[PDB]
């Protein structure tokens, strides 16, 4: 069972970012025998206290409970000072890089791919009642080509233009809100990593939301699929399809662009 890893075991490699917490780094857990794996550390500023220590680490707790294909998996923790937590690391790094540097060698049976594995995770999610609350393209990692991972998953310490009508108005984060912010991650990676309402303040976008304004269809975007996203972006929660239903439908999607 235990999650705990002796730091021994872990060769800290270059930092790769941040988390909300602190430094995330690129490195190597070695174990007796063993090849030796790819690890991202997420490390935490200034935890002198119990209390930051929790929050941080709540992030691993978290994922304790999920084990799907595409959501990041979670190694193991190292709760003696420097806290750090060990995940998996998707090698190819965030979605939006990755599609903007690869817009000219990536065919769209594989966008709808990224789709369709993305909408696995969250129907996973969904099942055990888990709302993401941050779904955009921002939060995918590649592992490879043909393969992404969704993750945060940990806390703080607005997203505006992915969230729900009910998120912005009524603080209601839901299973229909995250389905929401899915049919904008589609926009994004169908649009290559380009940013939702480029140029647009985030205080005018609840305003042409509620105006009927949704974000146009992608050129080379296929019309059952803008036409999935739609119903991801129906004022009515009630009337948006839950993940079961997208991925079902996404799979026809995916298999009909692979079949010419
Ligand atoms: C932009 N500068 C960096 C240079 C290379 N970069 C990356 C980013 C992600 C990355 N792969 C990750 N794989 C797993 C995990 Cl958990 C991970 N985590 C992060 C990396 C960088 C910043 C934040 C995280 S995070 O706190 O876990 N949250 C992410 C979902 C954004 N990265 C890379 O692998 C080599 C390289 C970006």
């Amino acid at each position: 069972r235990d999650y705990e890893i002796q730091r021994e075991r872990i060769e800290l490699g270059r930092c790769i970012g941040e988390g909300q917490f602190g430094d995330v780094h690129q490195g190597i857990y070695m174990s007796p025998e063993n090849p030796a794996m790819a690890v991202a550390i997420k490390t935490c500023k200034n935890c002198t206290s119990d209390s930051v220590r929790e929050k941080f680490l709540q992030e691993a707790l978290t994922m304790r409970q999920f084990d799907h294909p595409h959501i990041v998996k979670l190694i193991g923790v190292i709760t003696e000072n420097p806290v750090w937590i060990i995940m998996e690391l998707c090698t190819l790094g965030e979605l939006r890089s990755f599609l903007q540097v690869r817009k000219y060698s990536l065919d769209l049976a594989s966008l709808i791919l990224y789709a369709y594995q993305l909408s696995t995770a969250l129907a996973y999610l969904e099942s055990k009642r888990f709302v993401h609350r941050d779904i955009a393209a921002r939060n995918v990692l590649v592992s490879s080509n043909d393969c992404v991972k969704l993750g945060d998953f940990g806390l703080s310490r607005l997203p505006i233009k992915w969230m729900a009508p009910e998120s912005i108005n009524f603080r209601r984060f839901t299973s229909a809100s995250d389905v929401w912010m899915f049919g904008v991650c589609m926009w994004e990676i169908l649009m290559h990593g380009v940013k939702p309402f480029q140029g647009v303040k985030n205080n005018d976008v609840i305003g042409r939301i509620e105006n009927g304004e949704r974000l146009p269809m992608p050129p080379n975007c296929p019309p059952t699929l803008y036409s999935l996203m739609t119903k991801c972006w129906a004022y009515d929660p009630s009337r948006r399809p839950r993940f079961t239903e997208l991925k079902a439908q996404l799979s026809t999607i995916l298999e009909e662009e692979k079949l010419q």
